[PDB]
């Protein structure tokens, strides 16, 4: 499902000298660093050579050396030479590098579009009909994307890395000899202990998904039916699963964030030693006196800084996967040569033709479905002059006379021929461009009326084509709301409708000036008044020219002379047209006050001076590393070498292994604090949704799988911003602070130099990462400017190839993309620069810092060893300063979003219910009063219903309240539970207002059972006991209620009744069973009023009959408001008291005929 070596077959001769030359800046690139490192390395070396001052002698004698110093300083001065012609060097390669090859897939991604889009656009329709629509311009938008990326910046920077790969390591086998060895043998144990880390990682990650899941489904199934769920006021017995299942993951997410950190701090440990370990042999080398100290420094870091740049190519190949795979299917789509061409210029030229259409068994069945066969031969002649009328079902399935005529598919073993001649012989493009369409639908697109006359033929004239568009029906529907012209209609600026449409379709048809027109569906389902004028126009058509006509409509029928139609593919002659029946008819967060959220300072302040602590361990490496390279440079070699080398290299594992337990403390605290806000965030938001009411959950703006990711995706983002945010900046300004006094102790100078060079190289990258940011950001605005046309193409293919205007939308795309392709090019120039800038600055700045701290050496104040300390410290600090931010879990990715989102929504206040300012009467006569209550949806404020409802309620009524569809009276019994609020009306509930009677102690008697019994996943039993759950639970009850309502007899299968679950639809029950058990929790409430809305979802039948049965006992034992669309069901009630809407009282039907029927 891949290609290689293909994706770039479509650059040009100038492009491939683009590729090599960018090629060979990045292996001079790449081959650059090596040769720096064993400058540096020879040049210590020199250092240790002249600043030994091991003799006295010389030290006294003429103004100490004043004579060796005069060569160091020249030696320097060369170095220094050679380091900036370097740099310079660098620079330029690096800019030729880069700013080729972007510009290369540039031209590449332009060519690719170009291609790409004449392709697709030119394939056969069938192959539109076996895909779809939006998905094929998604992808387009995105593989373009995607290679362009990689066949860009990851190809250009995978040569750079792996040219500094050979080049340390050619380095190495220069001067490394055993240096290499150990430096290579150490290299795989780390690099596979920090995978069997990542393999761990894994796995636990992928145990902590799967505990997750099996709680936050918990969560969507109580989500999914909320508005059960507050009817039955479960909250109180409900959040306790949410929590138990929240539990069973929280404990995991301590142990993952255990592994995650135990793996960081082995890392750690595995490079301070090891690193320790080149010290260790190198230092008893140069000890045999046959290496040196810049002999195992360039070697050291050479090989090890190549490493690390074969590593860093991971990425890359990844991306270049992703491009190969994508390259794989658009070229696919290419070269994918369809049946019909409609661009070679090959066929005969047919002129004069009077256009006797013929049909010689003609076969075809649609592609999309090639089982049944649409069409099963046909023989038929017409003539022209005579225009026909199909009568039919449809058009044969779906105007399938009409699609072949076009050529728009390919028939089989079928022959037709407009004057003779195949249509195979004839040109494409000429037979569209004699035969009108008039499309069933007339889409057109947003833009004037101008171009939409033009789109028929070559345009003459704008008088002209006026003038062929002076036919009726002209100056009404295209002057007057269009202002006579120049008005783009469609959605975007002053829509009009169809009628209109239709007529500016049908006056392209006739400045197509056709030999045959063709007429599908002129009026289909439109007004009654927007006809009788558009026909009018197609019969002046039909005197210009021959048409065949298919419609649903008869009304044609008879103005049509010839009516040849018929159904199921039977040919019917035109002999007689009687036999056929007639048919009669977001702001961000305080980030002080999120933290002080976690209120576990027992648990958070550890962190804090662990992470100090832990930043700490750089400096010190630093000083370290100097006091090592002291020990040859400035050593005392007579005396003792041995001592302080080995006394340093213990120095260097005691510090490796305080950092590993410094991170093991700091996971341990930190990990533990995330997860146990994680779990604490969650179970507020839980609590906070039951507060929330339906009210926010009819809103269409969150939708339950959106909430489900809100609950899932957002709390592992408030981890990262609780430990991540606080624990990287501590130990970076930890860092830095040491660094800078230690240098500060140890120069008075040189830190000037360092504070001046590091702010300039740290806006040089923030100005570099702005900018293409920027640049990224603004590409989908430039490139939305090819999707406002690509778009509609693509939606309107149909009628774009019915008509002749192909290339000019290919144009019109090549302009839209040539914009964005300087715009790219410009882009692509500026990254290159910024990229050879901070390069050429980091090198530059080095040549001039060490050249400066080579002449205040010279000046005999601060030695070597505390030079090389003091860069070593401040570079190292800077480097760890981003690469610390890198390790941090997507701050810099959208996370402040989710936690101020997770901040409202808990600080929600309720809008209704979950208080204690409730007032509970202990018993209830049930004299409900739904008189003059008027009120709304407040989600879609726009349709206003419930208006004039006057309404009574006894103990006994059996209100079957029925109207017709649900809009009206769905909320009249949804109102009683006070899922939304009274606010135009007043409703009265024994002698007392329902405002404060205690909302729970409300919803506790009310018997409400929704339309569909759609049931979570709880056990049967516990199911049943759900009913009245947060009231007491008892046992030896639930089989009572089950046995009244007279479902026991089915349900006995399996008669244990208590495991039997319904295990993700397991041992699923019938569809009308479920509105059965949903009436057994409903007796098992108890309640004193009863509200049900079942209806007849299903074909329930007999089970239908059993459950009116239960509603009648129901009934006759306690009192119950039936509400159903249902006729039977009202029949069935023996108090006959229908009201829809409040025109009438009592019952109905006797009254007068409207409410039967
Ligand atoms: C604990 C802290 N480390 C990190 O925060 C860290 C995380 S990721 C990384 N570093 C990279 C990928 S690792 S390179 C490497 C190099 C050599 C060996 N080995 O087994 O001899 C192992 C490894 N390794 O850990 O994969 N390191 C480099 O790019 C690299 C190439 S030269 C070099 N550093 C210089 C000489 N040393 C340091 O800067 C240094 C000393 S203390 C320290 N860093
Ligand atoms: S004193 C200026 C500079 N400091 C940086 O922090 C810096 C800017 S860009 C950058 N570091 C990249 C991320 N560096 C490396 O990838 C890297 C790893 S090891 C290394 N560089 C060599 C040993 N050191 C430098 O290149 C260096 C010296 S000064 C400096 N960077």
């Amino acid at each position: 499902a891949v290609s290689v070596l293909t994706m770039f077959r479509y650059a040009g001769w100038l492009d491939r000298l683009y590729m090599l030359v960018g090629t060979l800046a990045a292996i001079i690139h790449g081959v650059a660093l090596p040769l720096m490192m064993l400058i540096f390395g020879d040049m210590t070396d020199s250092f240790a050579s002249v600043g030994q001052v091991s003799k006295q002698s010389t030290q006294m004698s003429e103004a100490d050396k004043r004579a060796m110093f005069a060569k160091l300083e020249e030696e320097m001065t060369t170095y220094a030479y050679y380091y900036t012609g370097i740099g310079a060097g660098v620079l330029i390669v690096a800019y030729i590098q880069v700013s080729f090859w972007a510009l290369a897939a540039g031209r590449q991604i332009h060519k690719i579009r170009q291609k790409f889009f004449h392709a697709i656009m030119n394939q056969e329709i069938g192959w539109f009909d076996v895909h779809d629509v939006g998905e094929l311009n998604t992808r387009l938008t995105d593989d373009v994307s995607k290679i362009n990326e990689g066949i860009g910046d990851k190809i250009g920077m995978f040569f750079q890395a792996m040219a500094t790969f050979f080049g340390g390591f050619i380095i190495g086998f220069t001067r490394g000899w055993k240096l290499t060895l150990v430096i290579l043998a150490i290299s795989p144990v780390l690099g596979l202990s920090a995978g069997i880390w990542a393999k761990i990682l894994s796995s636990f990650t992928d145990k902590e998904l799967h505990a997750y899941a099996k709680a936050g489904a918990v969560a969507e199934e109580v989500l999914a039916a909320i508005r059960t769920v507050i009817a039955f006021g479960g909250q109180k017995k409900e959040l306790e699963r949410y929590n138990n299942n929240l539990e069973e993951a929280k404990r995991l997410g301590i142990k993952k964030a255990i592994t995650a950190n135990i793996s960081m701090g082995a890392a750690f440990l595995l490079i301070y030693a090891s690193y320790a370990l080149a010290f260790w042999y190198g230092t008893s080398l140069v000890i045999s006196k046959e290496y040196s100290i810049g002999q195992v420094l360039t070697v050291f870091f050479s090989v090890l800084i190549g490493a690390f740049s074969v590593g860093q190519a991971s990425p890359n190949i990844e991306a270049f996967a992703n491009a190969r795979g994508a390259a794989y299917e658009v070229f696919k789509i290419i070269d994918n040569k369809p049946s019909i061409d409609s661009f070679s210029k090959s066929g005969h030229k047919p002129d004069n033709i009077q256009g006797n259409l013929e049909f010689k068994n003609i076969h075809f069945s649609y592609p999309s479905r090639k089982e049944v066969q649409i069409l099963k031969g046909l023989n038929l002649k017409v003539k022209s002059g005579q225009t026909v009328a199909l009568v039919g079902n449809s058009g044969g399935g779906k105007s399938t006379t009409v699609q072949l005529m076009q050529r728009l598919y390919d028939p089989l073993d079928g022959m037709v021929s407009i004057d003779g001649q195949d249509i195979r012989t004839i040109n494409v493009r000429y037979l569209r461009e004699i035969i009108g369409v008039v499309s069933q639908e007339p889409v057109l697109f947003a833009t004037t009326i101008a171009e939409n006359i033009r789109y028929g033929r070559e345009d003459v004239t704008m008088d002209e084509i006026e003038k062929a568009v002076k036919e009726a029906n002209a100056y009404d529907f295209i002057m007057k709301l269009p202002h006579q012209f120049d008005t783009l209609v469609g959605e975007r600026g002053a829509q009009l409708s169809g009628g209109q449409k239709q007529r500016i379709a049908i006056a392209r048809a006739l400045v197509r000036n056709p030999k045959i027109l063709l007429l599908d569906e002129a009026t289909s389902a439109l007004d009654t008044e927007s006809e009788a004028v558009v026909q009018a126009a197609l019969d002046k058509a039909r005197e210009g020219r021959t048409t065949i006509v298919i419609a649903h409509r008869l009304s044609t029928v008879r103005n049509a002379d010839v009516i040849a139609g018929f159904d199921g593919g039977v040919i019917v002659e035109q002999g007689n047209h009687d036999e056929l029946m007639r048919e009669k008819g977001p702001p961000a967060s305080f980030w002080r006050i999120l933290k002080l959220n976690s209120t576990e300072w027992p648990y958070f302040v550890v962190g804090i001076f662990a992470a100090i602590i832990n930043g700490g361990l750089q400096p010190a490496f630093s000083v370290i590393f100097s006091k090592v390279v002291g020990v040859f440079t400035n050593g005392g070699p007579p005396e003792t070498q041995r001592q302080n080398s080995n006394l340093f290299s213990l120095l260097f594992l005691i510090l490796g292994i305080i950092s590993f337990i410094t991170f093991f403390l700091q996971g341990f605290t930190f990990g533990k604090a995330g997860e146990i806000l994680t779990k604490r965030l969650r179970y507020m938001v839980f609590k906070s949704m039951l507060r929330q009411d339906v009210s926010w959950f009819d809103d269409p703006k969150n939708t339950t799988g959106a909430l489900t990711t809100r609950l899932a995706n957002d709390a592992a983002q408030v981890k990262g911003a609780t430990g991540s945010r606080l624990a990287v900046i501590f130990q970076n300004i930890a860092n830095l602070g040491t660094g800078i006094i230690i240098s500060l102790i140890y120069g008075w100078q040189l830190t000037l130099l360092l504070l001046a060079i590091v702010p300039i190289i740290a806006i040089a990258g923030v100005v570099e990462m702005k900018m293409l940011s920027g640049q990224a950001l603004k590409d989908k605005k430039e490139l939305e400017g090819s999707g406002k046309i690509a778009t509609e193409a693509i939606e309107n293919f149909r009628t774009v190839v019915s008509l002749t205007r192909e290339q000019k939308f290919e144009t019109m795309y090549a302009q839209s993309l040539q914009i964005p392709y300087r715009n790219a090019m410009k882009k692509a120039h500026v990254f290159g620069i910024t990229f050879s800038f901070t390069q050429a600055m980091m090198y530059f700045s080095y040549a001039a810092a060490f050249r400066f701290g080579a002449y205040l050496v010279t000046q005999q104040l601060m030695t070597f060893e505390n030079v090389l300390l003091v860069f070593s410290a401040i570079c190292f600090g800077a480097m760890a300063v981003g690469q610390v931010s890198s390790f941090a879990p997507d701050y810099a990715k959208a996370t402040v979003s989710a936690s101020h989102i997770i901040r409202i929504i808990e600080k929600t206040p309720e809008i209704d219910s979950y208080s204690t300012q409730g007032l509970k009467p202990n018993m209830l006569e049930g004299n409900v009063q739904f008189s003059g209550v008027v009120f709304n949806y407040p989600t879609r404020p726009s349709i206003p219903v419930l208006q004039g409802l006057s309404l009574e309620v006894k103990k006994g009524q059996t209100l079957a309240l029925v109207g017709s569809s649900g809009g009206g009276k769905s909320t009249v019994v949804q109102l009683l539970e006070r899922f939304y609020d009274p606010m135009a009306g007043s409703v009265f509930l024994d002698g007392k207002e329902i405002k404060q009677l205690n909302v729970q102690w409300l919803r506790a008697q009310l018997g409400i059972v929704s339309q569909e019994p759609i049931l979570f996943d709880r056990s049967i039993a516990e199911n049943i006991a759900y009913g009245d759950n947060s009231r007491v639970v008892s046992y030896e009850e639930i089989v009572r209620a089950a046995k009244e309502a007279n479902i026991h007899q089915f349900i006995d299968s399996l008669p244990d009744k208590y495991n039997t679950r319904v295990g993700d639809k397991g041992t699923q029950l019938s569809g009308g069973q479920k509105q059965r058990i949903a009436i057994a929790r409903a007796l098992v409430r108890q309640p004193h009023i009863l509200l049900l809305d079942e209806a007849t979802s299903a074909l329930d039948t007999e089970s239908e009959k059993v459950v009116q049965e239960a509603l009648d006992k129901a009934r006759e034992g306690r009192t119950v408001i039936v509400i159903a669309h249902r006729l039977s069901t009202i029949q069935n009630a023996d108090l006959i008291v229908v009201i829809q809407n409040g025109k009438v009282k009592e019952h109905g039907t006797h009254q007068q005929l409207l409410a039967q029927k």
